[PDB]
């Protein structure tokens, strides 16, 4: 059901607009982890406020619906040996359907995201992800650990992260430690 999405505080969510992800039910911020020549996972993590999200619709209006296909770039990333680009990006995984990438030097486009409602009541969100024609096969974007410890975002039927959008603090963002990469 075609509806607009709130941020923290009410307001309509700005299309081409930078927020910051704030998982309601705690787990930390999200940001990004290099995955050996090198790429970058999309990752929860306590102790961290996390990188704002870039959130941008194919089309033009002012303010985003959970119908739209969304493109999702980090708005922040550290510089690094990995990559250039900041946009999220679906990559096969041999432990789960698929895991949140940033793309490589040559993939500068991401995938298609939807917001959906997860709580209507508090304006919960969650992101998923489909194929084929645009909304089939649809999954959820959930966190779970790989081998090495990580809070992975990743492809999934099971319970997913739940999100609210906050309008970016300009304090607890620019604070450094929050913006180095997480080893």
């Amino acid at each position: 059901g075609s509806m607009i999405v709130f941020d923290s505080d009410g307001d309509f969510l700005r299309n081409g607009g930078t927020y910051m992800l704030s998982p309601p039910n705690g787990g930390g911020g999200i940001l990004a982890a290099a995955i050996k020549d090198c790429s970058l996972g999309v990752i929860q993590h306590e102790s961290y406020t996390g990188w704002p999200v870039t959130i941008s619709a194919l089309v033009r209006p002012t303010f985003i619906s959970t119908s739209f296909q969304l493109l999702l770039s980090f708005a922040y990333i550290p510089p690094n040996v990995c990559t250039k680009n900041s946009d999220w990006i679906i990559k096969s995984s041999n432990d789960f359907e698929g895991t949140v990438m940033l793309g490589d030097d040559k993939n500068p486009v991401g995938s298609l995201f939807f917001i959906k409602s997860y709580d209507s009541s508090k304006n919960y969100y969650k992101l998923v992800v489909c194929g084929g024609r645009g909304d089939e096969h649809c999954r959820n974007i959930g966190v779970d650990k790989d081998e090495n410890g990580y809070k992975r975002l990743v492809v999934t039927e099971g319970e997913p992260l739940v999100l609210q959008f906050d309008k970016v603090n300009k304090g607890n963002f620019a604070f450094e430690s929050n913006l180095s990469m997480v080893v």
